[PDB]
C-alpha cells in the first residue's frame, strides 16, 4: 500500500545498551544535546528513505541472497560531528564483514560510509568526547530490515525483516 521509511542496521545486545545510555548520562547533560533512546540506538548500514511496497518486497529479495560470515564489533571510539551535530559512538578499524556488509546493500539500494552509533542528535556545541566504556563489544549474528515511524515527535522503529549471518 502506502510508502515505508526503509533503512537496514546492526543491533546492539541489551547489556550494552544500558551501559551505554549509562555511559551517556555520566559524560553528557541534557544542555549537550538530544539523548537517542535505548531502544532507538542502532547502527545503520544502509538508509533507504521513502520505499514503495514493490521496492521493499525487490530489496528483500535482493538482501535475502546475502551471503556472510558473522562478525565482532568492538566500540573503540566515541567522537561528534560538528556541521550535522551529532556525538556518535563507533570502531577506529571497523571488520571487514562489516564494510563487506554495507557496500553490497548499498549497491542494491542504489556520503561515503562511515559506520556509527548515534548517541546524541543536536549536539551543535563543541563538548569533550571521553573514549568508550570498557569491553563494548559483541558478535554480529544477524542485520535487520527496520521501518520508521514518528508518532508524537518520538522516533518508534519498527522490525520487518531480519537475515543471519553464516557461522
Amino acid at each position: 500500500s502506502e510508502p515505508q521509511r526503509l533503512f537496514f542496521a546492526i543491533d546492539l545486545p541489551a547489556e550494552i545498551r544500558e551501559q551505554i545510555i549509562h555511559w551517556r548520562a555520566k559524560h553528557f547533560p541534557p544542555e549537550a544535546g538530544r539523548p537517542v533512546a535505548a531502544d532507538n540506538l542502532h547502527l545503520t548500514l544502509a538508509f533507504l528513505g521513502e520505499v514503495s511496497a514493490e521496492k521493499e518486497k525487490a530489496l528483500s529479495l535482493l538482501a535475502g541472497r546475502i551471503r556472510q560470515p558473522g562478525f565482532t564489533l568492538t566500540l573503540d571510539d566515541a567522537g561528534q560531528w560538528l556541521r550535522s551535530r551529532v556525538v556518535w559512538l563507533g570502531m577506529r578499524q571497523p571488520p571487514r564483514g562489516l564494510i563487506q556488509l554495507a557496500n553490497m546493500l548499498r549497491s542494491q539500494a542504489a556520503r561515503p560510509f562511515h559506520p556509527h552509533i548515534t548517541l546524541l542528535r543536536d549536539a551543535s556545541e563543541a563538548v569533550t568526547i571521553p573514549p568508550p566504556g570498557f569491553n563494548w563489544s559483541y558478535a554480529v549474528t544477524e542485520f535487520t530490515l527496520y521501518a520508521s515511524s514518528f508518532a508524537r515527535g518520538r522516533t518508534r522503529y519498527t522490525p520487518l525483516k531480519r537475515w543471519a549471518l553464516t557461522q
